């Protein structure tokens, strides 16, 4: 049983690409997570709603786990506040900017992307 399964799984090394590949044709949603962060798992279902009702969209929704080797990395580079974060990394944007993380955020963030 996966954790936020809707969600493809960047690596280090997936992620340092998307930072750095610019020209990206589309936007991304990043949620950096950690699984044994109790809002994280409270959340999982709002993340797997979002990854859903934006399947199709051009958006791609993908998650990053920041705990452990990666915390410090991704407190520098990602804008690691707390798990979880929400990094939104749009096609042209001098950086991803980090997007409140609580449920009628998410909630708010996906029928809006809708309406484009």
């Amino acid at each position: 049983p996966e954790f936020m399964e809707n969600l493809v799984t960047l690596s280090r090394q997936g992620i340092e690409n998307l930072m750095k590949l610019e020209n990206r044709k589309e936007p991304w949603i990043v949620v950096l997570y950690a699984p044994w962060c109790p809002f994280c798992q409270a959340m999982e279902a709002s993340y797997d709603e979002l990854a859903d009702k934006l399947a199709g969209s051009g958006i791609k929704v993908a998650k990053f786990r920041a705990d452990g080797d990666q915390k410090e990395f991704a407190k520098q580079e990602l804008q690691l506040g707390s798990f979880p974060t929400i990094l939104v990394f749009p096609k042209n944007s001098s950086r991803p900017i980090k997007y409140p993380s609580e449920k009628r955020d998410v909630e708010s963030l996906t029928s809006f992307l809708l309406e484009h």
